[PDB]
C-alpha cells in the first residue's frame, strides 16, 4: 500500500519543492485557457509518497538504464499533474494509457505546464464542481517526480513515438516536453495539493 508522509512547512524539502513550483510557474501560449490565470500558487500540503513496490520498480529499472547510460541514471526531479494522480500514487505511471512525442508518460520543468493537465488534455472541461479551468476554488493535485532519463533522445519536431529510440531511455521533445516509455522510469515522488492563486487587481 502507499503511504504518504505529511511534511510540515518548516521542512527544508517542503520549502524546496514549494519553491520549484512557484518559481517555475510562466506565460503559456494559450494565455492561460488550459491551466487558468495566475502568478503564484496557495500551496495547501506536500506530501511525500512511500510505496515499496513502486521504490523496487524503480530502482530494478534505473539499475538498467545507468548499464545502458555509461553507468548514469541521468535522474532529473520534474513535474507531471493528470486526472490520475490518485491511481499513479498506488500502482506508479502506467504508459499503457498513453501524444505530442507518441505513447509516452510526460514531464515538465514547468510546474505551470503541468497544471495545465491537471484536469484533461488542455485541461478538459476543468474542475468537476464548476466546470472552469481557471477555478481558484477547487484544490488541484500535481506530482514533482523523480524521472529516469538514461540517455535522452533529442527530437525537434512532432514524432508519434511508441518507444525511445534504439540505445535510448526517454524522449527531450520541443520549450521541451520530457518523455518516457516505461512507467518504471519514473517515481511520483511528491504529491502537491494546491489552488491556483487569482492575481491581485
Ligand atoms: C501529452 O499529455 C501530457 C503532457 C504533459 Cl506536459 C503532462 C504533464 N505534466 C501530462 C500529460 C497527460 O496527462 N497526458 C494524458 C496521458 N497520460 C498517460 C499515462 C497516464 C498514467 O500514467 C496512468 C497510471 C495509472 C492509471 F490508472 C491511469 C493512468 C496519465 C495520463
Ligand atoms: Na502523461
Amino acid at each position: 500500500g502507499t503511504i504518504l508522509l505529511d511534511l510540515a512547512p518548516e521542512d527544508k524539502e517542503y520549502q524546496s519543492v514549494e519553491e520549484e513550483m512557484q518559481s517555475t510557474i510562466r506565460e503559456h501560449r494559450d494565455g492561460g485557457n488550459a491551466g487558468g490565470i495566475f502568478n503564484r500558487y496557495n500551496v495547501i500540503r506536500i506530501q511525500k509518497v512511500v510505496n515499496k513496490k513502486l521504490r523496487e520498480r524503480f530502482c530494478h529499472r534505473q539499475k538498467e538504464v545507468s548499464e545502458e547510460n555509461h553507468n548514469h541514471h541521468n535522474e532529473r526531479m520534474l513535474f507531471h499533474g493528470s486526472p490520475f494522480i490518485n491511481a499513479i500514487i498506488h500502482k506508479g505511471f502506467d504508459e499503457r494509457h498513453a501524444g505530442m512525442f507518441g505513447a509516452g508518460i510526460y514531464f515538465a520543468e514547468n510546474s505551470s505546464k503541468s497544471n495545465q493537465y491537471v484536469y484533461g488534455i488542455g485541461g478538459g472541461t476543468g474542475c468537476p464542481t464548476h466546470k472552469d479551468r481557471s477555478c481558484y476554488i477547487c484544490h488541484r493535485q500535481m506530482l514533482f517526480c523523480r524521472v529516469t532519463l538514461g540517455k535522452s533522445f533529442l527530437q525537434f519536431s512532432t514524432i508519434k513515438m511508441a518507444h525511445a529510440p534504439p540505445g535510448h531511455h526517454s524522449v527531450i521533445g520541443r520549450y521541451a516536453e520530457y518523455v518516457i516509455y516505461r512507467g518504471e522510469q519514473a517515481y511520483p515522488e511528491y504529491l502537491i495539493t494546491y489552488q491556483i492563486m487569482k492575481p491581485e487587481a
